[PDB]
């Protein structure tokens, strides 16, 4: 079976369905863009985001105020058509690669099941869809219609390596933290990947290393798409919870801190650092967000739309949060199904798991330092494949994670910038 079930061209003729011009709804005024649906509830735009933030409506560097080192600049980047076709197939690559594992395949069928939740009403006992959890299609005949989606890869902004989910907000409800989940925007490129060191004392110290092996850009989008799923089911943790690193001589000598999203997300040791009291207060408060979900689709008998019935929207839900029915017709939260899919979306959705199912080499925690990035194209067949990543099968890039090293195969990698030393 494959994720995404047509080899799109970017030159494909639009036909209102899968292949559309589109526009993001309450962002400010924007030209429609050129889209692709490549599965359900999941939409691609080969473009430069320069839409979901209104303050980064510029590609060119800002004055250096609050810039970082580990930053890449590039106002060209993603404008030509070319550019746009092999980001397209690229995108679809690094799908099917995650695709191709079974730890892939259950992430992404949570991310498809993960539709937002309806909570946009004011009137306890109708249920309503948010509004700025869809886009807006262009149809073959000039007019708009809304659709639904959970998922959108974007092109970066003006700081090419940034890549971070950005979705719409609200003042009233927290929706990455209230267990309604929200539509994710997901900027991301597959043109480019960072370098790190083997050796973990190289890795994390910011002074040494010039980034021999380049990391796989599946684990890349996995990682990315793991905070999807988070922010998608609302358990995100706010940013302001963070671990002030006490492992890392480097770290505390400039007070740097991690929040806890980010140890969650790599898995594996870092997880460890989110001490065991405040994940059992994170787990109780998702828990409570459950159950309200559970109330007002029990106080609800009305629906706004013809798109869907009530007992269909109210099924959906059922399957995505897992409630329990019981005989009376009113949902309940079984405390042993939200532990388990608590625990996937948390425990098993991770970096490090990934690592595990992709036989690839990777930092060995997310408290180390950058080394430097490449330039690479995966589109071709020759230089990366779906099974293989770099590590082509029966060549001498099979072993020892030979294809990702820079030295050994310097051909599929150009360093365009060097992160260390500039601490
Ligand atoms: S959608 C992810 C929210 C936080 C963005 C930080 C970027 C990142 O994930 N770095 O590893
Ligand atoms: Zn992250």
């Amino acid at each position: 079976m494959q994720f995404v079930n047509k080899q799109f061209n970017y030159k494909d003729p639009v036909n209102g369905v899968d292949i559309a011009y589109i526009k993001i709804p309450n962002v400010g005024q924007m030209q429609p863009v050129k889209a692709f649906k490549i599965h359900n509830k999941i939409w691609v735009i080969p473009e430069r985001d320069t839409f979901t933030n209104p303050e980064e409506g510029d590609l060119n560097p800002p004055p250096e105020a609050k810039q970082v080192p580990v930053s890449y600049y590039d106002s060209t980047y993603l404008s030509t058509d070319n550019e746009k076709d092999n980001y397209l197939k690229g995108v679809t690559k690094l799908f099917e690669r995650i695709y191709s594992t079974d730890l892939g395949r259950m992430l992404l069928t949570s991310i498809v099941r993960g539709i937002p939740f309806w909570g946009g009403s004011t009137i306890d006992t109708e249920l309503k869809v948010i509004d700025t959890n869809c886009i807006n299609v262009i149809q073959p005949d000039g007019s708009y219609r809304s659709e639904e989606l959970n998922l959108v890869i974007i092109g970066p902004s003006a700081d090419i390596i940034q890549f971070e989910c950005k979705s719409f907000g609200h003042e009233v409800l927290n929706l990455t933290r209230n267990g309604y989940g929200s539509t994710q925007y997901i900027r991301f490129s597959p043109d480019f990947t960072f370098g790190f060191e083997e050796s973990l004392e190289v890795d994390t110290n910011p002074l040494l290393g010039a980034g021999k092996f380049a990391t796989d850009p599946a684990v890349t989008l996995a990682h990315e798409l793991i905070h999807a799923g988070h922010r998608l089911y609302g358990i995100a943790i706010n940013p302001n919870r963070v671990f002030k690193v006490n492992t890392n001589a480097y770290y505390e000598m400039s007070g740097l801190e991690v929040s806890f999203e980010e140890l969650r997300t790599f898995g594996g040791h870092d997880a460890k650092f989110i001490d065991s009291l405040q994940e059992n207060e994170f787990r109780l408060y998702y828990y409570n967000k459950f159950k309200d979900i559970a109330s007002t689709l029990n106080k609800a008998k009305s629906i706004v739309g013809t798109t869907a019935s009530l007992q269909y929207m109210k099924n959906v839900f059922k399957e995505k949060y897992l409630l329990s029915e019981d005989t009376s017709g009113k949902f309940s939260v079984d405390k042993l199904k939200f532990d388990k899919l608590y625990k996937m979306l948390t425990e098993i959705y991770t970096e490090d798991n990934f690592v595990k199912f992709f036989k690839v080499l990777n930092r060995k925690t997310y408290l180390n330092f950058d080394k430097a990035v490449f330039k690479i194209n995966i589109v071709p067949k020759v230089n990366y494949t779906i099974y293989d990543g770099f590590n082509l099968r029966n060549t001498n890039l099979a072993a020892n994670f030979n294809g990702q090293n820079t030295e050994i195969n310097n051909m599929n990698f150009t360093k365009l910038k060097n992160f260390t030393g500039l601490f």
